[PDB]
DNA sequence: TCGAGTAAGCAGTCCGCG
DNA sequence: GCGGACTGCTTAC
């Protein structure tokens, strides 16, 4: 097999590389890599190396990496550009793996671990590590085993061994319900003392050294705790054994307020699953506790226990160990579904970077572009410093707030990447500038043609047309991968809808789910077999289809993220190819494209409707238009349609056969106007929206920019078994809005769009009457909590104190003195509740850590003093009043003459 | 919240507005 | 009471 790296590091003048050799075995090597860098030279000097602008360079070969770094510094002292890849390990990977890497994941040791630390006096700080580590569960992907290290004797209690038999039993048997599928995979090791536990863990780690190291909060908690505890007991040299090269660095990480420490383990790639989840999941969660996320992702019940976690080991060591094991398993289950490790490996090997660098699109793209240029013997420019400067973005149309009955939407496929490719925007394709007219003049096609030679953006920039830039070339490659995965995702989605339909008529039989590839649209034969299947088999198939859809979603949306982040990197001062001229060329072209096509669509529809000045485009944001279809439906007449699906078909056909060709003609003209390299503006239909045929539903409404709801029957070619709400920006979509309130507002919206005013009024009246019975967590607001210290003046709110921070200060006074009470962590999320006048907490609100029950010390009093009236008004009535006033509906029945009878 | 970008919405504070 | 200046937070692209 072809060799591939596992990890790479620079340590002084050596590269340390762990790799898989041609026989599939893990090896390590130290290489005295001599890096090269480059300086500009005279034309009279014969060279093969040129910078991206075509200027000749001489290659400087250094005796070692330190010599190279020193040269860069002296070049700065002289005032001359030092060209080339200054991150020497990326140059090493490029030289050592000069081919497309094919990796074999089965050979990569992926370790997933979690530790337990009993602490009586509050949160056990990793930097201090003052308490014994009393459990470690470490799952190894190569062995497929859970290695459990269990401390039986501690200063906080001596306990009996954990029992695998009880662990396996149902909770109704007094057991722990450790999943039966992992029972046989547990290797249990009890220890009489912590010193032996840790020495054995280190010997184990040496034998089975992680390449990828993951878990939940492993980077911020488990790793620094283990390192520091070992350091405290044995000394630094022993703790450094967590690195295969015995090198570690305390790394200080900082944002806007304050900083924290992590331990860099040289020769390991730490991908903390909480951070993978945050970057790649496209959620914003009220809580990031593993319990909360596991419940959300997997629909598994919260791991229940009596009393605080600080007393769990002494009171129920059995459950304590089983819960540690289950926690490790939960992360593996989340990864089986979301596949973020697979994503990271794919992206990392594609770019030829340390796998942990997938968190940085700047590093990822720097490596991709360097590798690409190096292939042509071209030399990358030196990174420079730039001051942070603002630049303009997208155009968003101001919608008239209203109900909108029939709507068809359209938006550009990968808009900004497509603009980059179409215009040929790249650092080395800049050709010059032209005199800019006001944007309105380009939108209306009255400005003079920018260039008859070069490809243009309405910000004034011109680009070469003779050859593709490296940015267009490389962005296209990732875009093509994105397109492939999106195809699989949508097929799985369409397949899911087939199963949902079949589930209306399940067969009374005993059978099996069909063995199929959900990434491909079901054949006629498969469809026929599905119609004969039982509910059990159909539901299993649906689950599998939905898992395939999620897998495709991860692969496609994060490739979309990668290419969109190349655009974004052009506007980040740390990117080697930072250039506000190029970032603004993209955004200004975007503004033109949207407004140009708005004009074209309005013109087209006015023509086919025989009107003048009618605005068919009611809204658009960045690269999208929303077209009112009322007049199209009315041209045929509603009574002509057999059912909802009939008019959906009709609008679908109209969009595909009439609208899209008109849109395409419009953009081709724009391409010619701007003299672009290639027409790539592809504005495909997104949604077909409207009320159910014959209902009183309003179909859709807008309240403002970035705030709307549509009742959708077809989304990008997926014809739903049941209509689905597309809601953007409204409170149902915000993580700050209480859970039960999101749910209620969504049902209000459903009723508005599908059923009408009277249905809405019925539901509202019921919710208002019953909501005080809702569990307090479900009606609590959520907020991130930054700068608690800033607004804390002797335990009381300082000037301009935010509402949620005020709540935290209230909480802090109420739990004062107790080291046992959960502390609100700076920068994390809190639940927030309003409190009635005269309450014993002495302020108008209280906040506590999100994803948790408020501590028993104050729970009863919070429950007694919760201000339900304020809750309802702020979170439910105010937003609902917004939706209904926009839609020109009333959520409460107004008086009429009929009342008199 | 270490980690690519801008536009733009709403909650809340402070305080004017005769 | 609402609206502007401002902070804080969050979402649509
Ligand atoms: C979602 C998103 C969009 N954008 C910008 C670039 C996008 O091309 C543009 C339009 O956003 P989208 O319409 O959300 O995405 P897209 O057009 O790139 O891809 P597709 O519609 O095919 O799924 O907005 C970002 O810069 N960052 C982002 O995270
Ligand atoms: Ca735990
Ligand atoms: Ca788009
Ligand atoms: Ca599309
Ligand atoms: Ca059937
Ligand atoms: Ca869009
Ligand atoms: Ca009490
Ligand atoms: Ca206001």
């Amino acid at each position: 097999m072809k060799e591939f790296y596992l990890t790479v590091e620079q340590i002084g003048d050596s590269i340390f590389e762990r790799y898989i050799d041609s026989n599939g075995r893990e090896r390590t090597r130290e290489v005295e890599y001599k890096p090269s860098l480059f300086a500009h030279c005279p034309e009279s000097q014969a060279t093969k190396y040129f910078d991206i602008y075509g200027k000749p360079c001489t290659r400087k070969l250094f005796a070692n990496m330190r010599d190279a770094s020193q040269w860069i510094k002296r070049m700065e002292d002289i005032g001359l550009e030092a060209l080339g890849m200054d991150d020497f390990k990326l140059a090493y990977l490029s030289d050592t793996y000069n081919y497309e890497i094919k990796y074999d994941h089965t050979k990569i040791r992926v370790a997933n671990f979690d530790i337990e630390v009993t602490s009586p006096d509050g949160f056990p700080e990793p930097s201090q590590a003052k308490h014994p580590i009393d459990a470690i569960t470490h799952y190894d992907s190569i062995d497929d085993r859970f290695y459990v290290f269990d401390l039986l004797n501690s200063p906080y209690g001596n306990v009996e061994e954990w029992s695998i038999e009880i662990a396996a039993k149902l909770q109704e048997q007094g057991g722990d319900e450790v999943p039966s599928e992992i029972i046989d995979k547990i290797i249990y090791m009890p220890f009489d003392n912590e010193k032996e536990l840790l020495m054995e863990y280190l010997n184990f780690w040496q034998q089975k050294t992680p390449v990828i190291l993951t878990g939940w909060n492993v980077e911020s908690f488990a790793i620094p705790y283990v390192y520091n505890r070992i350091k405290n007991i044995f000394g630094e040299s022993t703790a450094k054994r967590l690195s295969p090269h015995r090198k570690t660095r305390v790394k200080v990480i900082e944002n806007m307020y304050g900083s924290r420490e992590i331990i860099t383990l040289f020769g390991i790639s730490v991908l903390d699953y909480i951070d993978l989840y945050k970057k790649f999941s496209f959620t914003n969660q009220p809580s990031y506790s593993l319990d909360y996320i596991s419940e959300f992702e997997l629909n598994v019940g919260k791991l229940k226990y009596d009393g605080p976690i600080s007393k769990l080991r002494e009171s129920n060591h059995q459950r304590y160990i089983s819960y540690n094991i289950i926690a490790v398993y939960r992360v593996l289950q989340i990864d089986a579904k979301r596949q973020f490790i697979n994503l990271s490996l794919d992206m990392g090997y594609y770019a030829k970077i340390q796998i942990q660098s997938v968190f940085s699109p700047i590093k990822t793209w720097d490596a991709i572009i360097f590798n690409s240029l190096k292939e042509q013997n071209k030399v990358i420019p030196q990174g420079r410093s730039h001051p942070v400067q603002p630049y303009p973005g997208a155009f968003v149309k101001e919608p008239i707030p209203n109900r909108y009955k029939y709507v068809m939407s359209f938006d550009l496929t990968s808009a900004y990447p497509s603009i980059i490719r179409q215009v040929n925007i790249s650092p080395e394709t800049i050709a010059g500038t032209f005199k800019v007219a006001p944007l309105h003049d380009y939108i209306n096609a009255v400005a003079e043609r920018p260039s008859d030679v070069y490809s243009c953006s309405p910000n004034g920039m011109m680009y070469y047309k003779d050859r593709d830039g490296v940015v267009p070339t490389e962005i296209t490659k990732v875009f093509n991968q994105r397109k492939e995965h999106k195809g699989y995702m949508l097929a799985a989605q369409r397949n899911g809808e087939i199963i949902k339909e079949a589930l209306h008529n399940p067969n009374l039989s005993v059978d099996e789910p069909l063995d199929v590839d959900y990434r491909f649209d079901f054949s006629d034969e498969i469809k026929e077999k599905i119609k004969k299947l039982s509910a059990k088999s159909l539901n299993e198939m649906l689950f599998r289809a939905q898992r395939t859809e999620v897998a495709g979603m991860t692969a496609q949306i994060n490739r979309k993220l990668l290419i969109n982040s190349l655009y974004g990197a052009l506007g980040n001062v740390w990117f080697r190819y930072y250039d506000l001229r190029n970032a603004t060329a993209i955004t200004t072209f975007g503004q033109m494209a949207l407004q140009w096509i708005e004009r074209k669509v309005n013109e087209y529809l006015n023509e086919v409707c025989g009107t003048e000045g009618e605005a068919f485009v009611l809204y658009g944001d960045t690269d999208s238009i929303y077209v009112s279809a009322d007049k199209i439906i009315d041209k045929v007449g509603e009574s002509k349609f057999r059912d909802t699906n009939h008019w959906v078909d009709f609008l679908d056909k109209f969009a595909r056969e009439r609208m899209e060709p008109a849109i395409d003609r419009g953009f081709r003209e724009m391409c010619e106007y701007m003299n672009n390299k290639q027409h790539l503006m592809f504005m495909d239909r997104e949604a077909i929206a409207g009320p159910p045929l014959g209902s009183k539903g309003i179909g859709g409404f807008w309240t403002g920019k970035k705030r709307y709801a549509l009742n959708v029957w077809d989304m990008e070619g997926t014809r739903y078994a049941e209509p689905k709400l597309k809601i953007m920006g409204l409170e149902t979509q915000k993580s700050s809005t209480p859970k039960a309130v999101q749910k209620a507002l969504k049902e209000c919206i459903r009723r508005m769009l599908q059923e009408g005013e009277e249905s809405l009024q019925e539901y509202f009246k019921e919710f208002e009457k019953e909501f005080r019975q809702l569990n307090y967590i479900s009606i609590a607001s959520v907020s991130s909590a930054n700068n608690i210290a800033k607004y804390d003046v002797g335990g009381f709110p300082g000037p301009k104190c935010p509402f949620h921070i005020r709540g935290i200060l209230t909480y802090n006074r109420a739990i004062k003195g107790n080291i046992d009470a959960p502390q609100v962590v700076e920068g994390e999320k809190v639940y927030v509740l309003p409190l009635r006048e005269g309450n014993p907490f002495g302020d108008k609100c209280i906040a506590w850590p999100s994803g948790t029950e408020i501590t028993d010390l104050i729970k009863d009093d919070v429950l007694h003093w919760m201000d339900y009236t304020v809750l309802l008004e702020k979170t439910f009535i105010k937003p609902l009043e917004g939706f209904t006033s926009a839609a020109k509906l009333d959520y409460e029945k107004k008086a009429s003459l009929f009342d008199m009878f």
